[PDB]
């Protein structure tokens, strides 16, 4: 009998997922919200003791969606009133509460619409953005200083990112970074007089007579970009009646000659700080390290300190460059590169030399560092079993590279292949997270002996409840498409009988440096697929994918829509012929990358396809931004790379709709990719004569994830999968 | 003879229906276009000649898709380079040929881009609006001379209406009225200064990087509406060094009282013109015949010259009041207006006497009067056989309305029961157009015994094509609803088998004085349904529905989506009792307002219709403009009609849809019915988890006509219906 995973299951989350998630504020003590109180722990023994109680959250007399405990632990940041803006962005209303009085301030509040804030890294200072322009407050009941004047709505953001840099560069609002100390604030200026706008309509609540049109300043590919400065303040000297003691720091002059981005920023010292640029092309970047002098204020940069990064065969980094991890002192540090051989290792610069050594080599790569002491570097890779889509912790001795542990690769090795971590200050301690292939693990450990100290969520609920239903499981395998091995991984029914043939329904990702298959356990539309409706879900990891070294990543360069595309078509071709594929009902679906992956597989007449479903899909590059198109696909110009640009839309392909039953869905106030191009796409099927379905989502953004919305989408797309397949 | 009408004979328009389109040009003489070049006929013998050879055609620029002759027969005006706006309104490029020299006008050119164009109704003068402002040429070689200097894009129209005067008052672009004799030329000038813009997306072709935003002033119900003046001006003065003399003439004390529209302009002589005015409640109108005093160059009105007419159950006319047919002299006219009984029918007025004279009686209508001489007005009413969806064209002596002929009535019994004319100068001659229910029949006909003369346009080809074609066959009837006989239609496929149970699809209209019941023959998608897919398709005119008297016509006052949308299911219900309709597979479907009913009826819960599709639907009457709302609804405010206006929205009716199939579908650049209306409407049955399917049709607007989009919306629609009603 036993029940299966319903999609009501999947909608209404009824298999709750358990995690847990803390905050380390010391080098052994770390807090955990529990019932709602605030628990300070004490990993040296386990022990633990109320912070904050919740009674203190009934007293506030509003929906609490976060706090934040100043450094000192004197203070605490309450933040209600929360509007989300775009993907990291939001606004919010802010009340600081005295843990020493146990009274919340009332006097020189925070502003309401608040865009960013941050407490100093050390004591109990505050710097926020309000209108595009940044405060510092000294003292959570003293007046706020103003430090910058040139706020202005869709123009001059200082302080927090402007649409495209939240996106595709920082990936987060907040522009400030405070010193170690306290002493400096910097900041990044953008200003966006010149970038084009996109304007849609937002229709709101009913009641709206006249809708409204939102404008954002938002540039597509070869458009004007946004410009950036970078200002570092001395906050030792804000006083009402003093002025701004600040210091514009410029990129090197090889990057200064024509557009570029900022895109990292790192303190290393109180008077030294490591800023990273990247030319338009993004094929060419470079670390500027750059000190303090006393005697005149300035930050000073020297040829000896810079080091450039390039790619010959692509762009640089995965989606950015890779961040510098400085050692303590400042003199050195490690950041992850691609080496001679096209794998991203870690290797170890002196900050005043240009050359290198690496620490780590191999057909594998490094993903992130994670830690740094002065004796070990912990960082996390894919290099166990050789598998591209697993995770492991790492940890490297400095004086001896040869000397590195796996640290959580046999802890639980069936039940855990991916795993991320959190330290807590110098590394005395760490959190692992173990997220798959079974049921998410939270454990604590120690850095000095390694000994788990305890499990701290275990899932032991979950477990229990999904003991009485039917899961399908996932397995994971390699297949070779022109010589080289590829990953894929399939979501099998429950019972399954290699004897029967399955519908197939392959669920695409598939951009620049994606990874669809991994380890990851998920409970999703897939699950539902597969327990309920018997369906077979795959995916597959073909040239363009990352993790796997840049001659796979840096296939698809410059020619987005080829080969990635040409891969999943190529990968499905050898499922249907396992023998338990029924070869008469194989579907594709994506969100976004894969939604235009999913188009131009339709489009490609390839006969593999019954059906597929794209869900807000790019359509043509030009409608999409500049620094994430042109990382990929340089300019739209007939000198540079116009031709490719123009055969690689989905409008291109419209004639081999005909063979196919298409199911296009958009938001229709998506900001990231617009409406614009689903409706474009709209228009060159209709123009074709092809008869396909539609279904917008009024005022949804690219996440079409409201609550409604969410369910409605699966349920539609589950409809349509159904009618396909010719499932009751 | 074993083939049906298909989709694509539809679509294609493979059977081609001929007319006969003709210009009068004097109380004997009409042009007419013959392979391409212009033709003089004499009605009475008639012979023709050649007016205007082809192949005189250059296609300048593109092609001439317009002429209009001078009244003086001394020039032709050619109009090319066609560019829509909205339903009525457009701008093209014009030429002047000189008849008599046979040469181009060369110099002092009409200029690019005009918005309207006359000649004066003698000689040849020419007034044209350009940018918004309107120009006077004498001479077709002279310069023109600027009359108005306020044009301003979205803000001041000066000879031309804003968009809700053209769509809802005029049903014209044109706002410029000649006088008899060209010495005065009258305007109306709009300004749109407080009118609230509607704002949308076009996105152009592929190769636009950003989409536009489209505005418009346009005033949803209860919002601010544009405002309006009269000017006459004297053309005697103008000369470059010369104002320009003109006087404004204002509404009657009792509607210059509030907001008003100006919605009839009648010259009578060339010392006397006849404006008609309305409140905006429009339940109050009232013409004003105001004559010039040639001493001071004033237009003056009287008390004695003014005549109300109001509605105290609906509003004033059918859309508008009736306009006023004046006899040569001016002292006295005839217009139609409600009886005692509630028909409209034709009364004679003595211009400066309050108390009217019915010339016309019985339960039947006037529809419109087409011509009047000193002896004889024709008008054309639903008299004959008491169809109301029939038009016959009568004749009445003035001095003995107890002498009335009908003209038509007897012509082709079987063959015509809808008929329209257009009489020449002095009503010397007329043209009868037949529509129906046989196949179109054009004839020319003399006043004097009303001898047949002959036939224009028989569509003998067509005839000769269809017989090898299994057409389906019309046929009307009534039925009894609530006491109450009301008229239906239904289009039965070929070789009738009562034995069989045929899916059923209502196609509907229902808005206030619409009339979905006609004898008008077409070649609609209906008859492809009935055709090729054996569906039978019936509408339905109800309460609300029009021609028929007030009682029925302003049923449906202040409560539109009430008895009409009631009266479609209880129409529908009986027809589900015949043996031969499946009532297990009734539709419903309609564009605009039949949207929006179509819409109220599937959310109705009647469990009477499966499925339906809505295309461009009103959904709240908020959204809709004021004109037209307001007409029948009145305020959307607590103290006036707020209640009916919340009632009556389709998005009150969401949780219904779950027990049927709904497809809705909207051109995003809808600048009439608003894509908002349908955004809206999705958002709330998102909202209340109900499934349903969507079509947006990027650029398309109101009619969702061009070429390729006409082709997909009833490919798309038909699958729909198919896979509604389990149809291979
Ligand atoms: C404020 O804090 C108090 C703790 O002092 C919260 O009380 C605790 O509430 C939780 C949540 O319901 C209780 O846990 C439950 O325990 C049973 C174990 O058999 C389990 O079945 C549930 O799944 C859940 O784990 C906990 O026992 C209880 N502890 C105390 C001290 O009574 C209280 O909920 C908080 N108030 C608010 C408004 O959050
Ligand atoms: C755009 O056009 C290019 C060049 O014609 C395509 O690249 C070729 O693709 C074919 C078919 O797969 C290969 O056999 C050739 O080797 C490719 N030539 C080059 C120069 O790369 C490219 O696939 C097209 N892009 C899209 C999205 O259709
Ligand atoms: C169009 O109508 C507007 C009012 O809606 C007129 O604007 C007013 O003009 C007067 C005189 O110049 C000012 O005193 C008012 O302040 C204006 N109203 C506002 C708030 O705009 C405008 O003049 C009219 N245009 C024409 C040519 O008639
Ligand atoms: C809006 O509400 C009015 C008032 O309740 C509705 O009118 C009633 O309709 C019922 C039919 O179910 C009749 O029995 C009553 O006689 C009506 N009462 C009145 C005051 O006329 C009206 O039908 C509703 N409109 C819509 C669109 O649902
Ligand atoms: C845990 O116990 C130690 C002593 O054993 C004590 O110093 C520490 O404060 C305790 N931590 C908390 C907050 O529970
Ligand atoms: C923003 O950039 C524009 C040029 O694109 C410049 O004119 C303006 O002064 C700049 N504003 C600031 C505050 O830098
Ligand atoms: C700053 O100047 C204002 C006068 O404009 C004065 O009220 C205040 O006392 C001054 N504060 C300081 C820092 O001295
Ligand atoms: C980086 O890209 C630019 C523009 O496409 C190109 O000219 C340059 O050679 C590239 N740099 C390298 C080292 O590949
Ligand atoms: C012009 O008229 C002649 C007959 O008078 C006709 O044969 C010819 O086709 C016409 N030219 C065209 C095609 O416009
Ligand atoms: C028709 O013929 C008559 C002579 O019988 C002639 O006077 C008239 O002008 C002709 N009409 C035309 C323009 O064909
Ligand atoms: C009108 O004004 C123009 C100014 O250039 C002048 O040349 C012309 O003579 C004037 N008209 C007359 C003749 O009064
Ligand atoms: C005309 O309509 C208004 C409300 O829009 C109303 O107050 C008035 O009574 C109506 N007049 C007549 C004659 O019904
Ligand atoms: S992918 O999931 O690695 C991914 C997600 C989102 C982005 C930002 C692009 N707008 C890039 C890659
Ligand atoms: S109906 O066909 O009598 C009809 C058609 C168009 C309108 C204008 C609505 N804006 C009204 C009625």
């Amino acid at each position: 009998s036993r029940r299966t995973y319903t999609l009501t299951d999947y909608l209404k989350s009824t298999f709750r997922v358990k995690f847990y998630t803390l905050q380390w504020i010391s080098d052994h003590e770390y807090l955990y919200k529990q019932e709602n109180n605030i628990l300070l722990f004490n990993a040296e023994y386990g022990n633990s003791s109320i912070f904050l109680e919740n009674s203190t959250f009934d007293e506030l007399g509003y929906s609490t969606n976060d706090y934040s405990v100043s450094p000192d632990r004197q203070f605490i940041l309450f933040e209600y009133n929360y509007v989300k803006q775009w993907r990291h962005s939001y606004t919010a209303s802010y009340d600081i509460y005295d843990l020493n009085k146990r009274q919340l301030i009332t006097e020189e509040r925070i502003p309401n619409n608040t865009q960013w804030i941050t407490w100093s890294p050390v004591g109990h200072k505050l710097a926020y953005v309000w209108n595009n322009d940044i405060y510092v407050k000294n003292e959570p009941n003293l007046s706020s200083q103003r430090i910058t004047w040139t706020g202005k709505e869709n123009v001059i953001y200082n302080g927090v990112t402007d649409w495209v840099y939240e996106e595709e560069v920082f990936s987060a609002y907040s522009a400030l970074w405070w010193s170690p100390n306290g002493t400096f604030l910097a900041y990044a200026q953008f200003n966006d007089t010149e970038v084009p706008l996109i304007e849609y309509s937002f229709y709101s609540d009913e009641s709206l007579q006249y809708p409204k049109t939102v404008r954002i300043p938002y540039p597509k590919a070869g458009a004007e970009n946004p410009t950036v400065k970078f200002f570092v303040v001395d906050t030792r000297t804000l006083s009402p009646n003093a002025s701004v003691t600040s210091y514009q720091i410029v990129p090197p002059a090889s990057v200064l000659i024509g557009d570029h981005y900022l895109c990292g920023v790192t303190w290393v010292t109180e008077e030294r700080i490591s800023l990273q640029w990247i030319r338009r092309a993004q094929n060419y970047s470079i670390i500027d390290i750059c000190d303090y002098d006393e005697s005149t204020g300035r930050w000073i940069s020297s040829v000896a300190r810079q080091h450039i990064e390039i790619s010959t065969t692509g762009w640089v980094g995965r989606f950015r460059p890779a961040e510098p991890h400085f050692t303590s002192d400042g003199n050195s540090f490690y950041k992850i590169i691609s080496n001679e051989e096209g794998y991203k290792h870690i290797c170890h610069f002196q900050t005043d030399k240009s050359n290198c050594t690496f620490i780590t080599k191999g057909a594998w790569e490094v993903i992130g560092i994670e830690a740094l002491t002065s004796d070990y570097l912990y960082y996390i890779s894919n290099e166990h079993k050789g598998m591209p889509g697993g995770r492991n912790l790492y940890r490297i001795q400095l004086n001896d590279y040869t000397k590195v542990t796996c640290l959580s690769c046999e802890l639980n090795p069936e039940r855990c292949q991916y795993y991320s971590a959190s330290f807590s200050n110098k590394a005395k301690y760490y959190q692992l997270r173990c997220f798959g292939p079974g049921l998410p693990l939270y454990t604590l450990h120690s850095s000095s002996s390694d000994k788990e100290l305890r499990v701290l969520e275990d899932n032991s609920a979950l477990d229990k409840m999904l003991q009485d239903v039917q899961m399908p499981s996932k397995k994971l395998d390699v297949i070779n498409l022109h010589g080289t091995k590829f990953w894929y991984q399939m979501i099998l029914p429950p019972h399954f009988d290699k004897s029967k043939k399955y519908p197939l329904l392959i669920e695409v990702y598939a951009g620049p440096c994606s990874q669809k298959v991994d380890t990851v356990f998920r409970l999703s539309w897939a699950t539902y697929l597969a327990s309920t409706e018997n369906i077979i879900v795959a995916s597959f990891d073909g040239r363009g994918s990352g993790y796997q070294g840049d001659k796979i990543m840096h296939a698809i360069n410059r020619r987005l829509g080829t080969f990635e595309v040409e891969d999943q078509i190529e990968a499905t071709r050898q499922f249907s012929k396992m023998g338990f594929v029924d070869d008469k009902r194989i579907a594709i679906w994506g969100w976004s990358y894969g939604g235009y992956v999913t188009s131009m597989v339709l489009g490609a007449g390839s006969g593999v396809f019954k059906c597929g479903i794209a869900v807000a899909p790019v359509s043509k590059w030009e409608y999409y931004d500049s620094v994430y198109t042109e990382r990929y696909m340089g300019l739209p110009t007939p000198e540079d790379n116009l031709d490719y640009y123009r055969n690689s839309t989905v409008m291109s392909r419209a004639e081999n709709f005909k063979q196919v039953e298409y199911l296009l869905i958009h938001g229709t106030a998506d900001d990231n990719v617009h409406f614009q191009q689903s409706a474009q796409l709209s228009k060159a099927l209709v123009d074709a004569g092809v008869d396909f379905q539609t279904m917008w989502y009024t005022d949804e953004d690219h996440g079409i994830a409201s609550n409604m919305a969410h369910q409605h989408i699966y349920t539609h797309m589950s409809h349509f999968l159904k009618q396909c397949f010719s499932l009751p």
